[PDB]
């Protein structure tokens, strides 16, 4: 019985798009489109995908240099800068993936808890819901992923169709002439007067700054290494990984642009929500854009004390849509898919690190064979860390450190491509057309600049952990 | 004719105390003693001298390992971590010393300009005074230092006696019962009631924070490598450098403690300066500590709008003193001595780098022999940079970068001592008693933590310059 291999659509493209897409697409992008306007949000998106396209070109070059087993993303780091950084960056990549599993399972459990709190009775605790649901969900994900990889691929296809159904739902919803309940909350159909007004920024609050929007959005656009972490499970990686990875980046970027430019042309930033703010003939005069449509939000705007509209309501995308439960289904398929992708990625990197003769730090973890063609000893190690960080359940002070563990890998991958190309390393002959050393160097510099520019003490902790591991291995 | 050698008093101790002592001793320490109180200022001082004592122990260990020529402070960095960091850290040490020459000559020229603006007519420009005076002063310093090193040593002894005379002046001044002019500005003799009141903090203003006081004070306590940069000009460095360096640190620390604890027991933080704030019998009641001595500063304290007292007047030390011109003489001897020490240090490191066969980057600078036993080609290179940065004359936005160039050297010296001691390097047998690897490691970590904690973008620029030099040498 031969093992199973995947094509470039179900092996690289679907996985990369599903790992890129998260809950920012549903819960924060329409709000970023309000704080910053349409054109400046487009600039945010295009500045964020510039780093990931350069990293994608370095990854595509690495893939056209030979055959690499699954989880060997750090082999060029260890081959170009020594096996003590390579193993340490591999061990920190695999740990960040396992903590990302917990950060996505917590996000799924929060949605389920909010869903339960509205329909019926919860359990006695408000925050132990997030713990029980998180543990049961990660155990179900572990079961499906440990039952083979065809089942994991079928689950990923299910999540992809759920997300496409949510997109079609929202797009049909924006085309229906408004009802009273929608129009009172700020939704008007595609209008020429709302497109123009929403093009320019309107900053409000403590985080209402261009750098704050960049900080919220940038970490969500990463996730382009999901198809390259299973390179040994593909029919032919040297054609699959470049094409799939770059098509995934292109199409997620187009979806991000279309959603912002269409939400910004339908919903005004301020609305009351109550049904008796229609025009009263002879009410002197009213101020606001919606007056010409028949609504009066003057009291809100003057007092700044109502909770609807594009800039006040985080759930505006769910109400523009034709049927609201399908957006919740999309959120489920967007968080579970990323948790599953991160779990598979962490398991395979851990399994590659446990069988590394040049990095013998953690090779002692295996006692039972677990020879069922699956990384059982990398699955249990990822599951243990994921459950431990789910029990904590408060992960918003740990997210910067985990997100800098991912930019250290980006910096070292790009610099290893540059260092191997300028030194004429003996055995580095990439055949990808659109690769160039100076682009890789720029990516390596920008990754570290962004690392320190997001939060400097988290960057210090990340580099300190890398250094402690590297020096403990040497001594 | 043999060359001249110096003992441990005139070669290490005087030079180190004169480079440590600057203008913070005269113009900012009495104000730090007001913002933070006596005990918390003592904590500031003892936390700052903890880093420099550990670095002094590493330097003393380096000095008891053989004979090193003058300027070879980076030889252990290059011997323990490769000749591409050693030369780069040497080249950045020598450049920071030459910029420090300009930062001290500008401080001398500012004092002379203020002195001239009060007595007579200046030249037509207010800021070109600082340029003409700076250039002429650095040329005179270059002349005396290029005329041999006995003359430089005699100038240093002159500066030391001037500083001691200023200290005796101030200490006699604090013991004289107050006059009307002094008592009106806030000076009362040693009182028990003012010691107690001044022990606890009183924060005011934007920089009135413990971290702000630390930021102002810490960079001034460094300067402990002035006696180790001329190690090849001493009778026997292996006994001279440890004893002199540690005695210098000890005595400058004791002077810093005594000045703060005696200025804090004499001057109240708020005073008016005008002579008719004495007690009027029957003026209801007055609020403040000085009332029991016969003065009334209620209007000031309520309105926060007068310019005398320990926390408002930067020149309080000059008015407590018996004769005021001697404090200005002390300021002259405190800035010129540091400029001369930095110029000699930069010249000798540049001359050691120009004769290095393992770091051939700048060995091309020498055409004329200049064989008069003096680093002529390291003197002219230091003089050119000093004059170029004096012409700019605005150096308070460059000081953080230059001050991080000095903490990078501290971090790499300490880490090179640790790395050589744990690896059992072949030829590293220090015979200093009070050396220990873990103290050196702690010093190396604390230096980088402080580097990033003072100002993170300046630390990024410093590490980026080091990295650019290191990588340009490798490729
Ligand atoms: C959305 N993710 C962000 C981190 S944001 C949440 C945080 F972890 F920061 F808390 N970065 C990456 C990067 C990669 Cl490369 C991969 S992956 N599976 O391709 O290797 C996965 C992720 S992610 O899914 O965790
Ligand atoms: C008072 N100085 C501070 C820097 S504060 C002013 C700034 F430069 F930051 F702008 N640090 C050092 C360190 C050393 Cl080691 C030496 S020296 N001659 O021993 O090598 C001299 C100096 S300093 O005199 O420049
Ligand atoms: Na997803
Ligand atoms: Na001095």
């Amino acid at each position: 019985k031969e093992p199973v291999r995947f094509g470039w659509v179900k092996g690289v493209m679907i996985r990369c798009m599903l790992n890129i897409w998260g809950v920012i697409l549903y819960l924060r992008l329409p709000w970023i489109t309000a704080q910053a306007g349409i054109v400046l949000t487009w600039i945010i998106i295009l500045l964020s995908v510039t780093v990931t396209s350069i990293t994608g070109l370095s990854i595509s070059a690495i893939s056209t240099n030979g055959k690499v087993k699954s989880g060997g993303t750090y082999f060029l780091i260890s081959r170009s800068l020594g096996p003590e950084l390579g193993g340490s960056i591999g061990l920190i990549f695999a740990f960040a993936n396992a903590v990302g599993v917990a950060m996505h399972t917590v996000g799924f459990a929060a949605t389920v808890r909010d869903l339960l709190q509205e329909y019926g009775a919860p359990i006695v605790d408000p925050i132990n819901d997030i713990r029980i649901i998180g543990v049961v969900s990660v155990t179900v994900l572990l079961a499906i992923s440990l039952a083979g990889m065809e089942w994991e691929s079928k689950a990923q296809v299910l999540f992809f169709l759920v997300i496409m159904v949510s997109f079609a739902n929202y797009l049909v919803g924006t085309l229906i002439p408004p009802s009273e309940d929608k129009a009172s909350k700020g939704f008007f159909s595609y209008r020429a007067d709302i497109f123009v007004q929403n093009l320019v920024p309107d900053w409000r609050g403590p985080d209402g700054t261009f750098f704050g929007m960049f900080s919220i959005f940038f970490p969500s656009a990463t996730g382009i290494l999901a198809g390259a972490n299973i390179s040994g499970d593909l029919k032919d990686p040297a054609i699959a990984i470049p094409k799939g990875t770059l098509m995934a980046i292109f199409w997620t970027t187009i979806s991000y642009l279309a959603i912002s430019a269409t939400i910004g042309s339908c919903v005004v930033r301020d609305a009351s929500g109550v049904l008796n703010d229609t025009v009263t003939p002879g009410w002197g005069a009213c101020e606001g854009l919606a007056c010409s449509y028949g609504w009066n939000f003057t009291e809100c705007t003057q007092q700044h004390s109502c909770h609807y509209g594009l800039i006040n309501y985080y759930q505006t995308m769910s109400m523009v849509s034709g049927f609201a439960p399908l957006i919740t289904a999309g959120i489920f398929g967007a968080t579970l898919s990323s948790a599953l992708a991160c779990l598979v990625s962490a398991a395979k990197v851990f399994q590659c690190l446990c069988e590394d003769q040049l990095y013998p730090l953690i090779g002692f973890f295996g006692k039972g064979y677990g020879k069922n063609k699956e990384p059982v000893r990398g699955y249990l190690l990822a599951y243990a860390i994921a459950v431990a960080f789910i029990i904590i359940a408060e992960l918003n002070t740990i997210a910067p450190i985990i997100s800098n563990f991912f930019l250290c890998s980006y910096a070292l991958i790009n610099f290893s491509c540059f260092h191997a190309s300028i030194t004429n390393s003996p055995g580095w002959r990439p055949s990808f057309q659109y690769y160039n050393k100076w682009a890789a160097l720029f990516g390596a510099i920008i990754s570290v600049v962004i690392m320190f520019l997001l939060t400097w003490w988290a960057a210090l902790i990340a580099i300190g952990v890398v250094l402690f591991l590297l020096l403990y291995v040497i001594y």
